[PDB]
């Protein structure tokens, strides 16, 4: 069992801490940035999360976080 925040919004970091199903086990944060007047943020329950990293030729302008804590991503 575990708790983590399940939303997204067009800003900073939403919150809404909701707890995972009988299945997910890790919390997921994919921080998105389009402008520097504006970005993109998303979080829920996943059971499998990895780093998204950029840095040669893709773009870089978004990173994917993964913690096991409770309200990680809070």
């Amino acid at each position: 069992m575990l708790d983590c925040h399940v939303c997204a919004y067009n800003g900073d970091n939403c919150f809404n801490p909701m707890r995972c199903p009988a299945m997910v086990a890790y919390c997921m944060t994919t921080r998105t940035y389009y402008t520097p007047t504006r970005m993109k943020v998303s979080k829920s329950c996943v059971p499998r999360c990895f780093e998204t990293v950029y840095d040669g030729y893709s773009k870089h302008a978004s990173t994917t976080s993964c913690c096991q804590y409770d309200l990680c991503n809070g």
